[PDB]
RNA sequence: GGGGCCUUAGCUCAGCUGGGAGAGCGCCUGCUGCAGGAGGUCAGCGGUUCGAUCCCGCUAGGCUCC
RNA sequence: GGGGCCUUAGCUCAGGGGAGAGCGCCUGCUCGCAGGAGGUCAGCGGUUCGAUCCCGCUAGGCUCCACCA
């Protein structure tokens, strides 16, 4: 994991630099596992994101806008009761574990000064945000409850004593000498990267591989020097925030990862890196989890129809072959003088077959139309926003951008928005865009003659909100709205179009974010 | 006795009142919590029909009901 | 079964004159500010110049009774 003890150390330093002494002005919880503190510090308003998400747990200052629920969750209201209005006195790391502790001076209901500790544990699935009394060391509440049945060592419930996770009894990299490295590392046993992780606290396999790489030939002379150099870089805050992309897979770190043969992009801090790294990924997995019941249903219903098609086909084939039964009783009728119920039984098998052809063919066609419908829904679910999931659910039961030139671009992200955009909002000569033979979002430029740059920007947006968002070249069709038509009885969003031109674009998240009107 | 309702995968139940057998939990696999697996004569039996938990015929059994 | 009481905005409650106030939630402003959000006044049909506040009924929720052989 890229968010390791060393990364936590660097983040803790950055947070102290940015928000120590800062007043918590507002607390929000936009998502189930994500809390946002609005902090007034050093003449600036900072947004601190605290994520206890199983896959995307992180702490950083974020520029991103987040939509808050109409009703704040109970944990948010609890945090507001205890620590909103308070001052962050200190931020510290628990050893070199992935646990940040925010010391927050607040006032009680009577007005007396109280100190609260906010523990932010970054442990993947077990990641948590826990508020305690500093005097009594008693848990006020945690974002995730841990019952004694789930963990015998530590309980995370209101009114219980806060206990850290079990210590790993590992050496501190920030205090380690050359002799400490030489005593603990068996240079003959191999897997030196693993040995480093086993002996040194806070060190990931990513860091350990970098250390082994920088050593060149990892031996008793080279590896201790490489480790101490890397530890010194961390201890002295000589951070180079970077993301390295190797074969489509991104790695982020607080130091340069020379062991990775890929394109390295540097940053002024780590927030932007994490925003980019987890952009789409956190949402897609959450959507996948919420959609899993529908997908399993939709995929089943699609599969059902294909199977239905196959059987009907066999009844059509039976119908064709049945002609034999017509022969059988014709011949039996001709030769009666030389059994008749057997003739008639064959004939009847024929007629039943023959009559099944037209019904089978019709039922194959209808099952094919259902497969196409379900294939469209599967794609829509893959690129949907949270609102789009609601609109698709309603169907199953039954955004503004500005170009570089200053032209308004409108986007529908679901079937209902797509229908509303194309049929009610868009003017007759406005330019409509959509991905060719790839399900996606309807995009409309509010201009009859947009410049080529605006077309490419709008196409990039269309491709970004399509199934092909991860492809290097995506075909996007565009035409005037007057050429786009909803067929009679078609579901919302579904349209036929003519007189189209196709452009090819690479989807880019940064371009889409830059063009988004606030 | 008279009426009433259900029997479905390892387990428990969905499924519109034919549109093509599912979920949750447990279990098996790998990953680092995730997906993906298995698994049903839909109690059984036989009509209907292009497909039947689905419609009806036809018997189990258990509950509801005096 | 009968009596007795209840049903107002997210929440808590004001209130025959055309449905408010605080808090929450939104507006910009940083312990106060500054404007919004939101009502079939349980419902019904009627008294009338107007009904949340008449009056008669229907819901529902509580409450008290339903005994004597």
């Amino acid at each position: 994991m890229s968010f390791d003890g060393m990364f936590t150390y660097g983040m803790t330093h950055e947070l102290n630099e940015k928000i120590m002494g800062g007043r918590i002005t507002k607390i929000h919880q936009p998502y189930k596992h994500d809390v946002i503190f609005h902090i007034r510090a050093k003449g600036k308003n900072q947004k601190l994101l605290l994520s206890a998400h199983p896959s995307y747990s992180r702490v950083h200052i974020t520029a991103q806008a987040y939509e808050n629920p109409s009703e704040p969750p109970m944990f948010c209201m609890l945090l507001r009761k205890h620590i909103e209005g308070g001052f962050i006195e200190k931020i510290e790391q628990a050893g070199l574990d992935r646990i940040m502790i925010f010391h927050i001076k607040s006032r009680n209901e009577i007005g007396d000064e109280t100190v609260r500790k906010l523990y932010v544990e970054i442990m993947g699935r077990h990641s948590n945000i826990i508020l305690t009394d500093a005097a009594e060391n008693v848990i006020i509440d945690g974002l995730k409850h841990l019952s004694p049945s789930m963990n015998s060592y530590r309980t995370v419930l209101p009114g219980q004593d806060y206990k850290l996770p079990p210590a790993q009894d590992k050496i501190s990299p920030l205090e380690a000498s050359e002799d400490d490295i030489l005593r603990h590392l068996s240079f003959q046993e191999g897997r030196l990267d693993k040995q480093i992780v086993d002996h040194f606290s806070g060190v990931s396999p990513l860091f350990a591989k970098e250390a082994v790489h920088r050593a060149g030939l990892a031996n008793k002379v080279t590896l201790p020097k490489a480790l101490l150099a890397l530890f010194a870089e961390v201890k002295e805050h000589r951070f180079i925030p970077n993301i390295t992309t190797v074969n489509g897979k991104e790695y982020f770190y607080l130091l340069e990862l020379t062991h990775l043969k890929g394109e390295a992009r540097r940053f002024d801090s780590l927030s932007e890196l994490l925003d980019r790294f987890y952009f789409g990924k956190a949402e897609r997995d959450r959507v996948k989890q919420q959609a899993q019941d529908l997908e399993r249903f939709v995929v089943n219903e699609r599969k059902k129809n294909a199977n239905k098609i196959k059987k009907l086909e066999k009844t059509l084939e039976y119908s064709e072959n049945a002609k034999e039964f017509q022969l059988y009783g014709e011949l039996l009728t001709a030769n009666l003088y030389m059994p008749s119920e057997n003739a008639q039984a064959y004939f009847t098998k024929y007629q039943k077959a023959k009559n099944s052809v037209a019904v089978v063919e019709e039922q194959i066609r209808l099952a094919q139309e259902e497969i196409e419908y379900f294939d469209q829904l599967i794609q829509q679910l893959s690129s949907a926003s949270p609102r789009d999931i609601s609109e698709i659910r309603e169907e199953l039961v039954e955004e503004t951008y500005e170009s570089t030139s200053g032209l308004t671009i409108l986007v529908g992200k679901n079937n209902r928005q797509n229908e509303y955009l194309t049929t009610r909002v868009a003017a007759r000569d406005d330019i409509w865009l959509h991905t060719k033979d790839i399900p996606g979002s309807h995009v409309v430029i509010r201009s009859s003659e947009p410049d080529e740059q605006t077309i490419m920007e709008a196409a990039t947006i269309a491709a970004y909100f399509s199934k092909a968002k991860d492809s290097s070249s995506v075909p996007v069709d565009y035409t005037k709205i007057r050429h786009v038509k909803k067929p009679n009885g078609a579901k919302p969003g579904f349209v036929t179009y003519d007189s189209q031109h196709t452009v090819f674009v690479t989807p880019d998240a940064d371009t889409v974010i830059k063009l988004k009107k606030s």
